[PDB]
């Protein structure tokens, strides 16, 4: 005896026993640290995954396990709004591990599952973060929620095209053979494989796109949720040559030539091999081109091989009616990434800006734009009766972020996608947590919307108000009908009103905050056209 | 009758008695104000009237000016009414003066109008420009000349002896030195002169704000839909040659391509039938266009020392005051011009092709990519095929381009060089408009009011539009003393504010009294005065 048969399964690769948790509600079965890859140190540095060869015992799955190299953010020491989203198990080079919970006890019939990709601008992040806790999804909608670790930074992403030994993806790799083990092993917790919704935000959500665009990931899911990010937009891809060139010279900067040297490709990345993960932790920064915010040093390459093309391209000619995909943004994007080197721009303050900031704002948060292309946006977004405005100038300047990496881009996605014929649902995520830390200038800024979904709120501990703790439980609803129907509405319910598909003609999605649901039509509608229609064909012949 | 009978250093001048609804009227019609531009004198600066022994028969409207009468909309009151009343010839230098009915008590201030008509055609000879409602009602003395137009007043072979350039303007400075002469006799004050114009005619009245030797004829000026500067109101030395070299071209001149002296080019030009000219007129412009006419004011380095652009920047205007304004819809009168799929008739909803290259039309300067600017601009981007925005939106794409931009542009670079400025928008339509509702209140039409035409009974105005008639009066002419369109006392207005650059203040002028907004344009119009030139150019 001795052992609950609700936390002992036997998957493909072995036996592991999970642990119980207590939610608010009811319990849980939380399976942690199942590695679903042999580890990708020494040799297989910089590589795709080799799958985990299989163990004999019973593996110890009742606890979370290392977190992939990376960067720590320093910018502002002991401060719970940036510090939420660093590492909180100790950093390792060994890190493909993964985290299924489940209902307790497993599920009778096959429940559908939703598998979450963190984000963090593929230089960071863990599936062991505290608003990823997939606990209350468990108890509540009795789903089953699964998390992988991907290689982010030089060991996921950084790229020498066309070479065996630093491919390039590997993290996006990590992530599809997370997918693969999913199908293979999902039903032995109860899962369904047979239904699949895979959900992410920012640089998550990204990679959650760039899945629907790569064949082989097509096969694995059915569903899919992008929050606040996608693959196509300025961020999150780079040019093949360009992933090149950030690669030869980080590999410079650690002192590997060595000498001045490095023409040989598989020469230097074995060299690089040679040199400590936190060195080139240490170095992944000084490689990017310019002054710039919301812009990345190692992301996913288009090597015509994941990405065959450009996502803009696959997104533009694809079939999409195997597919419904829910996509929203929340209400500002921007105001985040300010603190983060446009000037003038603090959390500790109101954050008022002159015309000057404003303008060289600008040419920080669009790097790539040459003049008239800075001077189109400078035009667009200054509101000229009073083009001194502080408060104005501010909130533009937010705006311009904001509405360039995320809300245009996903703009686009979604009217691509419906045109393409898919299901898509559209949301604009208008609630300020009454939790929250960052000032009030920087209004509901990007990633809050998350402990919302995770249902968070459903924790007492945890000072939510009880409105917001049942708005979260309306959230948690909206996400799981996506994924078990591939509609977010209430299904048996006729009210509130039902939120309507996101189409290219009507252009309607909804407004997700306190009050019951509103459906606006068109989001950005005036200002995408200018951003995704209009400043391409500007700098471009600038 | 004594008042009939005026001196005027030309020599005797006899008026005549006329009938306004409050009083009488000195009509003084057809005073030559120099001598017939005819055979030599054609393409030619004005000489003045070589002066006369006799009573002169100032009792009637003079010649028109040679020019294209529009075919357009055979016997339609709208298209009609601009058309010449009087019988066309090249000796058409007359001026006409209405004094009421007695002269004056002391010197009274003076309004001298200058006709629209886009330099290609006018009078003052017209209906609407009557100018004895003023007179009679305001106690003002009212001039309004004819200049030449076409290629009559405006080709140019620049650096030319015999043909010089911007004759028409300086048709238009005569009759103002004359004025300043002649006009005290009629007992109003040489040192009271507000220039007023509309469309063509506000673009010369900056015109001549713009150039030096106008500087001493006048004191205050109102620009009504037009402006000095611009897309449409000047073209270039070069410009100017080419289309003069082309138009020679297409009649005789020079005979069979011998090329050289521009003397004998003008000496051939001069010896065609002047409806030769006008014929060929139409066939000398660069694309196909909506606003931009053939021949039109030219920046010689003589009337104009630089581009307007250049002289309302650097312009000192310390001592200006200028009453600056548009109409509700611009563009809209334009676009049955030619842009397809706009008549009065059916009322023009359009497909979105249609608008595409309305656009080309209306903006033919644009390149691709300008253009691109500006249907991003103006397309609704939520129902971007929706027939009636569509058409709205092109009727305002021509308007702001051709004339309300520039008008805001023109105020607050005024404004910025320390003149005062006043700025109205013109709100309301009239009763008595022959054209579709679809044009709104188009080019043109706030000059019947200015005017005081519904003053006149049997016209068929209604009430409250004559009290509106008496309220604008009241304001043009208050600033023409004043330099100040507001009551001296009265308040009322409420006070119409002046435009300054931070403020931007400007006042809606509607049946419903006085109201004032803030920013004319702004938002689109940076677009057009700021962003679009630099995109015209790396384009
Ligand atoms: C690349 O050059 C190295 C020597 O630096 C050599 O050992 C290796 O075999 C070479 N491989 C290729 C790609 O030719
Ligand atoms: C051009 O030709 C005519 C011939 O009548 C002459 O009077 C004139 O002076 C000539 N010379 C030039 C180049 O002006
Ligand atoms: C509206 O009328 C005009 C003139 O008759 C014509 O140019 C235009 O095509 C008409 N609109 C349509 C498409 O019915
Ligand atoms: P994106 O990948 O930019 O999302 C981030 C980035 C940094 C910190 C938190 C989050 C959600
Ligand atoms: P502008 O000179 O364009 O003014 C016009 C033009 C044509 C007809 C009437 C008017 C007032």
């Amino acid at each position: 005896g001795r052992e609950d048969p609700q936390l002992l399964v036997r998957v493909r690769g072995g036996q592991l026993r999970g642990i119980r948790l207590k939610a608010p509600g009811g319990p849980v079965s939380a399976f942690l640290g199942i590695p679903f890859a042999e580890p990708p140190v020494g040799s297989r540095r910089f590589m795709p995954p080799e799958p985990k060869r299989p163990w004999s015992g019973v593996l110890d799955a009742t606890t979370f396990q290392n977190v992939c190299y990376q960067y720590v953010d320093t910018l502002y020491p002991g401060f719970e709004g940036t510090e939420m989203w660093n590492p909180n198990r100790e950093l390792s080079e060994d890190c493909l591990y993964l985290n299924v919970w489940t209902p307790y006890p497993r599920p009778a019939s096959p429940t559908p599952v939703l598998i979450w990709i963190y984000g963090g601008g593929f230089y960071s992040g863990a599936a062991s973060l505290d608003v990823y806790d997939g606990r209350f999804l468990a108890q509540v909608e009795g789903a089953v929620l699964v998390s992988m670790n991907y290689r982010v930074g030089t060991f996921g992403f950084l790229a020498l095209p066309g070479s065996r030994e630093a491919p390039g993806n590997v993290g996006l790799l990590d992530q599809r053979l997370a997918l693969q083990w999913v199908q293979e092993n999902i039903a032995a917790f109860g899962g369904d494989p047979m239904s699949v919704t895979l959900f992410g935000e920012s640089a998550g959500a990204a990679s959650v796109g760039m899945h629907i665009l790569s064949l082989p990931s097509r096969s694995l899911f059915h569903r899919a949720v992008l929050q606040s990010g996608t693959p196509n937009g300025p961020w999150a891809t780079v040019s093949a040559g360009e992933a090149r060139r950030r690669a030869t010279l980080l590999a410079r900067l650690v002192g590997c030539p060595p000498g001045g040297a490095g023409g040989n490709d598989t020469e230097l990345i074995a060299c690089l091999r040679t040199r400590p993960a936190q060195d080139l932790v240490d170095h992944e920064w000084h490689v990017l081109p310019q002054e710039s915010i919301f812009r990345f040093s190692f992301v996913p390459v288009v090597d015509g091989d994941f990405l065959s093309d450009t996502p803009e391209a696959l997104i533009n000619t694809g079939d999409f009616q195997d597919l419904q995909v829910l996509v929203g943004v929340v209400k500002d994007e921007g105001s985040y990434f300010l603190v983060y080197g446009v000037p003038g721009f603090s959390k500790d303050n109101e954050s008022l800006i002159s015309r000057a900031q404003f303008l060289a704002g600008v040419r920080i948060g669009v790097p790539q734009a040459s003049d008239l292309a800075a001077e189109a946006v400078v035009l667009h977004y200054t509101d000229w009766l009073h083009p001194e405005d502080p408060t104005h100038l501010r909130d533009a300047m937010s705006a311009v972020v904001g509405d360039h990496n995320v809300v245009c881009p996903v703009a686009q996605l979604a009217g691509r996608l419906a045109a393409q014929g898919a299901r898509v649902y559209a949301y604009i995520f208008e609630h300020r947590a009454s939790t929250l830390t960052w000032p009030l200038w920087m209004g509901v800024p990007h990633g809050y919307e998350i402990e919302f979904i995770f249902g968070l709120p459903l924790d007492p501990s945890l000072n939510y108000t009880t409105e917001e703790r049942i708005f979260a439980q309306r959230l948690m609803k909206y996400w799981t009908n996506f994924a078990r129907t591939g509609d977010p509405n209430d299904p048996r319910d006729s009210k509130s009103p039902q939120w309507p598909p996101y189409t290219t003609a009507a252009q309607q999605y909804v407004s997700l905050n306190l009050k019951p649901l509103e459906v606006r039509r068109g989001l950005r509608a005036q200002t995408c056209a200018f951003w995704n229609r209009f400043l391409p064909k500007l700098l471009s012949a600038t």
